[PDB]
This record gives structure tokens, C-alpha cells and sequence, in this order.
């Protein structure tokens, strides 16, 4: 009721906030380094959006006669629920844009140009590390052990709550990428002054790092199927997907080398380690379509169920959904080899491209964590 | 659910819109002719302020154990319900922010500078008068009624929802002295084009009609009471407020000669009209004041009611409220003789200061709404 209210009023505080950003950094500009703006002010944005759209998918999954509760392993007794959890992510999503409005803003208010962003690392961090016991304490302290869980992907044990978050952290990339940003940038110069032109200067670090930043949550992916692997000594499932993680590993260095063979490759088509590229992508992107679609949503159904494609028995009720999920899936899991044309094009360039593109793949991880946990209730019903 | 959640989504759009609508008319400037713009978005604002108040306020209503059905005479079948009305007065808010910021910004987008209001206006009639029997159909043929029982107020029988909104329409003032700015601005010069210089005619028609729209409101309430007193023998409380309104009328006659007499009035103190005018005012203030908190809301109880100075029975349980409430009537009731102060001292001037004085006296009706209804309720129970 007054949940629900807040959640309204917040969700659309939020949308006209960020139409006012879009046209202020359109029209006013968005400070000297743009680029340094982008880069710290993405990640917040992809987690909030992680937030709302979780929330979403909770309500969802309660819609729908799936057992939430029982497959994340989560006492009967405390959920968060799909209205807290939308209100969370709202709230999150209004300061984050006032603390952009801050940020393009700056000089008018005669606030320092990098206090917001600063600011905005500090409530959030304040609010998920927050060793108090007050509201939402349970859910946070279970978030922080799981993340704690992956990040130790090939010791601990895995759950199926390390499934699904090791996996939305290998679709939220871009954060991983940015925080060796943010350490350079607050290395070389502090807030409370603005740029001093060295601020040109971490980007110009090209990211020597940035493969294994890159891949690092894909990384803790692999590492936790080496340790099922491990455990079940059934080898088809995990060894296969580990393979998958492997040419994601490939198609990431490869690609380094691209970018990086300033000489001998004027001509894109020369200095075949582009081609190789190329294709090592587009064999990784038809992998890992084939490999979702098939045992992840267990849609294309040997046992003949006779709605069209997909299995015999679909908790939801309607069945564009899953026509919906296919294209979405083929769409936005094709889209990095369908990227870089632009930037090749000459077209919007460098590091935006993955900016404008980063939500539309956090949306589709949103999709399938729709089918997935279908596809989990359905076989733990299926069992039992 | 669905419904609540959209009038949070439009709720929160009106709040950042309104804030945007602020700035973009301090900084960027409300046009050529802002004192027309001002008078042409006055009255939607108002009446769409008066839509979201009486949708809190049957939400109250409800909440509190009163019977809405009973009072108003409305089939207990139909209720537009305070999640409907609070949607529709959002959407309208946003659709008035909307043309508000098409109006500031109509060089931008090559729109004609008076094709938002003229819009606006357009789409509030279709609604109010649709002829169809879509959504809320019965709703607005009951409101249409009733407007038409208060217009023809003398012949017409009274009841307690012609009670209502004549009441309603003697505080939301300033759409009635529009209105011949509106006749006057668009038969001068049509939209589509801007201005002329013209357009500073009809406010040199200095409202010479003010009096009569300005009183037709408490006019309708006049004539509502005489008839009253016409069909019940019984004469003290319907003379009494009778003889109120005739103040009111006083006062605002009164009124139009301090301003008008521009000659012997050098020196506010010369020129006793204006003193007669005050002494008119407060009279009227107090009176009306004593009314409202006497009989109205039957607060100061000779049953000597135990909770203090109000009636020994109280539907909403908190104390504070009334005793919010009657500060709140006190201040607000006497804001237009507190108001004149500014104008009179050099401080901000004319319209501006009935613009922002306005909503104050619509949501100080919206109290008074409550307990009105309350004490209403409260006797009806006692009867029976």
C-alpha cells in the first residue's frame, strides 16, 4: 500500500530524472573529461538496474506458482520482497541521479565537480556494508557471504545461489572494468579540486589490465564449474560450459590484440588476428546461444511437447513469453560481435558503444533469469 | 495494485516536473507575456489540485469509519475510489506540466507559443463532457449534474453535494476571474501566432467585471442559503451565513475602489475607503472563522466533551489533527488580509501574490472537507 506508493512516486521521479540527465549532458555538456564522468557513473547505474529489475523478477517468480524460497536456499521466514526491493532500487536510482545533476552542475551549485560521484560510492557502500542490525540486515549479510562464495569460486562449495550471481556478475561487466578507473583516478589526483589535465591520463593507462578485469567474472564462472566438475564426477555438463568460458576467455584477448596492433593493421582486413577475432567471437556467441537455450531454459524439447518448441508443462501462461525470451536472447546475446561494426564504421566511438549497450544485456540476464529459474522450478517438480 | 503503482509513476513525474516548471520560469523566462501565461495556468492547476485533494480525501473518508455513500447520495453501486481519482488527477498534473513546459520552451521545439494552454483546455473539456459512456462515465454525468444544480442555485432544490461543491468553487477562485482573460486574450488576437502587443489590452481591461465573477462563487452559496431558508422555516443558520456571504460581497466591492481610486489615494492611510476596507475584511474573517469552527466542524462543544474544546465524539483518532486544523483555518482564512501587506509594502505585486496563495486556500478547503464530512457523519449517526 504505502510501499507500493513510495515505490510509484520514486519510479517516476526516476524516469524524468533521467530524461533531465540525458538532455543536460546532451545540450549543457558533462564537464571537462567527459569520458572520466561516464566511466564512474556507470557502474552505479547497472547495479541499480540489477536491483529494480531482481525486484521485478521476484514479483514475477511470486506470480508465478515457483518456489522462490526453496531453490536459493533462504529461510521460509525472511524474503525481501518485490515491493521492498523496488523501493530500494528507485531510492538508489533518484540519488543517483541527483548526484549526476550534481555532477554536470557543478559550478553553478559551487560544489566541487567530484564530490557526487565520490558521495555516491559512499552511501552505497555505507548502506550494503552496514554492520548494524537495522532494516534489511538479513537479506544484505546472506548477499555479502554469497558474493564472498563467488569471489572464492574455487574452494568453497557451490550453490545454486552461486550460480545465479556469479552469472549476473558476468553480465554486469562494466563495474569491474571501471573500478581500476576509479583507483587511478583517486591515486593520481583527490576530489574537492577538479581534473588538473592528469585526469588524462588514466584512460591513456589502456587498460593493460583490462582483459583480466574483463574476464574475471566469467573467471569465478569457470573456476565454479572446475569445482562441480570436482564434486560430481559427471563430466558432460560442466566440462561443456566450462569450454564455453574458455573460448570467452579467447575472444577477449583476442580481441585485445585488435585494438592493440596499431602497426601493420591500417587495413582492418589486414593483420588476420582481427579475423581470427571475428570468428573466434561469433563461434563463442553461437556456443553460448545454443548452450542457454538448450539446457539452461530446456527449450527445444526432445520429448515432443506440443507447445511449439518448448517444453510439455510452462508455469507461465503465456507463450509469446518464451517467442519473446528466443529473439531477445539472439538479439542481445549477438550483439558484441554486432558491435564493434560501428566503432569500425567510425560511427559513435570507444568506450560509449559499451555504455549504451551495457542495460540492454543486463535486461536480457534479467530474461533469463526468468527461464532459468523455470526451468529449475520445473525439473525440482519434476523430481519431486 | 496496477493502479496504485501508476499513480505513484505519475505522482513522482509531478513532483520533478513541477521543480523543473519552477526553474525553467525563474531562469529561462515564462515568455513574452508571462502575466498571460500565469492567468492562462492558473485554473487547470487549481482544478487539478482540487482533483488530487478530494481523491486524498475520500481515501480518508474511507480509512475513517464515514459513510461517503450515505451523505453524498450516491448509488452504493458506483464510488470513483481514491486509488481513480488520484490517477486521473496525476496524469492530468503531468499533461499540465507537459504544455506548462511546451509554453516556456516553444521557440525550441517550433511549437506556437499558445498552442499548449489552448491544448490543455481542450483536452479537459473532451474529458469532463465525454459524451461516450467509457471509463468513469457516471462519475462525470453526476458531476456535470450537480455543477448545473449550483449554477442554477436559486430555483434548484439543495443538497449536501450541492453543499459541497459550491462551497468547493468559493475556494478555487482564481479559474472564475480567468476566465474573461481567456474570453478577452482570444478575441483579441487567435494562436498560431504569438503576442502582438495586444495581448497587453485585456489586462488593461482591469477585470471592470472582477467584482462579479469574483463574488459568483460565494453568489451561488448566497442563493443556495436563501433557498434553503425559502424551503425550511427554520431562519438563524441559513440567515446567519447568509448574512456572511453578504460581508463577503462587501468586502470585495469594497475592495475594487481602494485599488481603483488611483486619485486622493496618494497616501494609503488618505482615502478612508481602504480603511472601511480593512475594517470590512477582518470583520468578514472573523465572522466567517466562527462560523466554520462553531457549526462546520462543531468544534467547542457546550456537551463538554472531554478531549479538548471538541466533541465528546472524534471518528479520526489522532487530537492533533483538529488541533492542526484549526491553527491551519485560522492562518489560512486570514491569509487575504495578512495578503494585501505585501503588495502594499513593494514587495512582490498584483496577480503573483493570489497564484501562490491560491493552493494554500484549496488544500485548507481540502481540511475543512474533512471535517465538514466528519461532523456531518457524526450527526447523521446521532440521529439514527
Amino acid at each position: 500500500p504505502w510501499t507500493t506508493f513510495k515505490v510509484g512516486l520514486f519510479s517516476g521521479a526516476f524516469v524524468v530524472l533521467f530524461i533531465t540527465v540525458v538532455i543536460a549532458a546532451m545540450f549543457y555538456g558533462f564537464g571537462e573529461n567527459w569520458r572520466a564522468g561516464m566511466r564512474m557513473f556507470r557502474a552505479p547505474f547497472l547495479i541499480i538496474e540489477c536491483l529494480f529489475l531482481w525486484g521485478v523478477n521476484v514479483y514475477g517468480w511470486r506470480s508465478s506458482g515457483v518456489n522462490h524460497v526453496l531453490i536459493f536456499e533462504l529461510d521460509p521466514r525472511n524474503h525481501l520482497s518485490e515491493q521492498n526491493i523496488m523501493e530500494v532500487a528507485s531510492v538508489f536510482g533518484v540519488i543517483w541521479a541527483c548526484c549526476v545533476l550534481s555532477y554536470i552542475f557543478c559550478d553553478p551549485l559551487g560544489i566541487p565537480q567530484y564530490a557526487a560521484p565520490l558521495c555516491l560510492y559512499t552511501l552505497m557502500a555505507a548502506f550494503l556494508l552496514n554492520p548494524t542490525k537495522t532494516f534489511h540486515h538479513e537479506a544484505r549479510f546472506w548477499a555479502i557471504r554469497i558474493l564472498i562464495r563467488v569471489i572464492m569460486a574455487p574452494f568453497c562449495f557451490v550453490n545454486f545461489a552461486d550460480f545465479w550471481l556469479a552469472d549476473q556478475l558476468n553480465s554486469m561487466v562494466p563495474a569491474f572494468l571501471d573500478i581500476p578507473f576509479l583507483i587511478c583516478f583517486f591515486g593520481r589526483s583527490p576530489t574537492w579540486h577538479k581534473a588538473g589535465k592528469a585526469a588524462s591520463h588514466c584512460v591513456e593507462y589502456v587498460s593493460l589490465l583490462h582483459p583480466i578485469v574483463a574476464i574475471m567474472p566469467a573467471y569465478f564462472r569457470f573456476a565454479q564449474c572446475i569445482r562441480r566438475y570436482r564434486d560430481t564426477k559427471e563430466s558432460f555438463p560442466h566440462l561443456v560450459n566450462a569450454a564455453k568460458y574458455a573460448t570467452s576467455f579467447f575472444v577477449v584477448i583476442f580481441a585485445h590484440k585488435y585494438h592493440t596492433t596499431t602497426d601493420t593493421y591500417p587495413l582492418s582486413k589486414e593483420n588476420p588476428w582481427f579475423y581470427c577475432w571475428i570468428t573466434a567471437a561469433i563461434f563463442s556467441s553461437c556456443y553460448a546461444y545454443t548452450w542457454d537455450i538448450k539446457m539452461d531454459w530446456g527449450l527445444f524439447d526432445s520429448k515432443a511437447g506440443d507447445n511449439r518448441f518448448l517444453r510439455e508443462e510452462i508455469v507461465y501462461s503465456s507463450t509469446w513469453f518464451y517467442y519473446f525470451g528466443i529473439i531477445e536472447d539472439l538479439i542481445l546475446r549477438f550483439s558484441w560481435t554486432l558491435s564493434m561494426s560501428l566503432i569500425e564504421a567510425g560511427y559513435i566511438e570507444g568506450d560509449v558503444m559499451m555504455t549504451i549497450l551495457s542495460p540492454l544485456e543486463v535486461f536480457r540476464r534479467f530474461i533469463w533469469n526468468y527461464f532459468r529459474l523455470e526451468n529449475e522450478h520445473l525439473n525440482n517438480v519434476a523430481k519431486f
